[PDB]
Parts: structure tokens; sequence; C-alpha cells
């Protein structure tokens, strides 16, 4: 947070629409820190799914030649096993 | 460590397409470690862009009673100042 301590703890009453849309992911209350608020919305933006986790480690090789090597358009940084299969294709053991 | 450590040091010639990825970003050699293969790759990788920061961070809120709230389609979630005062236009202190 680039947001001053005094800022976050900060007291506030959410209007009718943003209350509705805290309780609707289990928020309990009327009155709030600007800290809760913002773990309340990131429950609502998880499970609305407005941002994929997944999707933050992509590489997207179609159309270039290391999409042509792995055989595939897309894959995950974070799955080693499945790129090292892929590598395995393209080389030979000594 | 997914992967265990002699296997990353598992020693392997690239075919000749792979071979010449890997040199198009400064590899020097016929043969290489697994790992050192993995390194050249994300040089490729990143000097190509096919890994991109500009894809990440986004919450997409358009289609969602939140991007009506914010008054966007879409936000950066590393943008926290935006962020507030998007939050202080639903509330009041
Ligand atoms: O760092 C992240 C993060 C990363 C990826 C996705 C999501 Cl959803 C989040 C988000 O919540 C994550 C969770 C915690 O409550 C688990 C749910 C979030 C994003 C955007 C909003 Cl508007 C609210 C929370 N968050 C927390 C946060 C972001 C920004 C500020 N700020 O403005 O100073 C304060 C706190
Ligand atoms: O963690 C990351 C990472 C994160 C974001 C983008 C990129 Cl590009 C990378 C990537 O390279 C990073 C750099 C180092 O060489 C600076 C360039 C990479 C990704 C995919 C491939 Cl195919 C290769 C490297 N990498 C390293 C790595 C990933 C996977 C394995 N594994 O499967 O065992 C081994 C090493």
């Amino acid at each position: 947070s680039q947001i001053p301590a005094s800022e976050q703890e900060t007291l506030v009453r959410p209007k009718p629409l943003l209350l509705k849309l805290l309780k609707s992911v289990g928020a309990q209350k009327d009155t709030y820190t600007m800290a809760e608020v913002l773990f309340y919305l990131g429950q609502y933006i998880m499970t609305k799914r407005l941002y994929d986790e997944k999707q933050q480690h992509i590489v997207y090789c179609s159309n270039d030649l290391l999409g042509d090597l792995f055989g595939v358009p897309s894959f995950s940084v974070k799955e080693h096993r499945k790129i090292y299969t892929m590598i395995y294709r393209n080389l030979v053991v000594v």
C-alpha cells in the first residue's frame, strides 16, 4: 500500500449498493475501516472471477517458433513438469 | 524445486530449431544442462515479450456491478490511490 496507515484505518459507512455488495460475500456490519472494505471487495472480486490468478503467469507463444516447438498456444511458467515434457520433445538426452 | 536437481542438471543436445532459438538470444554451445535451456528460453520469452506485465494485475469489472460503482471497465490492483478514490465515491466517512 502507498496509502498511509491512518487512512487505511479510517472508519467509513458504505452507501446502499456498496453495502449490499460487501454483505453478499459475508460482511456483517454497516461501518468498516477502509482496510476491511478492501478485504471484502477482494473476496467479492475473487468470487465473481473478475480477477484470474492462473492467467497471471502465462506465456503466449502462438504464431511464434516457440509455439511450433512446444505444440501449444500458451502455458504457465509455474508448471515446471509440463514445460520439461514440452522441452524433451525438442532434444536428445546425451 | 518441482523438478529434481539431478534432472535439472541432465546434459542435453537441442534439435536444430530449438538450438537456433537458443542461439538467437546469445547461447554459445551445442550442449546444455536442462537448467541452461530454461534460462535461455526465459531470455527468448522476455525478449519477444511472449510474457508481459501488461496483462497482469487487472480486475476486469466492466460487466459487473463493481464496474458501475467504480466507473471503469477495469483497474490494476497495484493502483492503490485510484482504488481509494473510487471507493470513497461509494461511501460517507
Ligand atoms: O492485493 C490484493 C489482490 C491481488 C489480487 C487479487 C485481489 Cl482480489 C487482490 C485484493 O484482495 C485479495 C484478498 C484480500 O482481501 C484475498 C481477497 C484486492 C484487489 C482489489 C480490491 Cl478493490 C480489493 C482487494 N488485494 C488486497 C488489496 C489490494 C489493494 C489495496 N489497496 O488499495 O491499498 C488493499 C488491499
Ligand atoms: O520463473 C521464470 C519466469 C517467470 C516469468 C517469466 C519468465 Cl520468461 C520466466 C522464466 O525465465 C525467467 C528468466 C530466467 O531464465 C529471466 C529469464 C521461464 C519461463 C518459462 C520458460 Cl519455458 C523458461 C523460463 N522462469 C524461470 C524458470 C521457469 C520454469 C522452469 N522450469 O520449468 O523448471 C525453470 C526456470
